[PDB]
């Protein structure tokens, strides 16, 4: 499922990411964007065999099980297809794990290099929520 940017936004104020761990729901919107291009079924091997998986490029060597990543683990406990769905809840609840795991939203590259810092408010600007 390719999102709306406000269609995301809601669903991510549903499931509970607006000022989750204080990151306001611009900078969530943000990420998605610049990881998945609001894309569910987005995938992206990285250069150390692993791969990102769905709207927020979730890791299969620390979060999910691909069954392709050696000496991975698998701590969301969850197949890396479940990070494909047009239903976001297991994207949403391993964001929830990652964020809390020390360096907040700098665990997500993109993030860090094209949101941090910025307007973010913009990405949430005109939504109904
Ligand atoms: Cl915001
Ligand atoms: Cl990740
Ligand atoms: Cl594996
Ligand atoms: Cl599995
Ligand atoms: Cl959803
Ligand atoms: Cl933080």
């Amino acid at each position: 499922k390719v999102f709306g940017r406000c269609e995301l936004a809601a669903a991510m104020k549903r499931h509970g990411l607006d000022n989750y761990r204080g990151y306001s729901l611009g900078n969530w919107v943000c990420a998605a964007k610049f990881e998945s291009n609001f894309n569910t079924q987005a995938t992206n091997r990285n250069t150390d065999g692993s791969t990102d998986y769905g709207i927020l490029q979730i890791n299969s060597r620390w979060w999910c099980n691909d069954g392709r990543t050696p000496g991975s683990r698998n701590l969301c406990n969850i197949p890396c297809s479940a990070l494909l769905s047009s239903d976001i809840t297991a994207s949403v609840n391993c964001a929830k794990k990652i964020v809390s795991d020390g360096n907040g939203m700098n665990a997500w590259v993109a993030w860090r290099n094209r949101c941090k810092g910025t307007d973010v408010q913009a990405w949430i600007r005109g939504c109904r929520l």
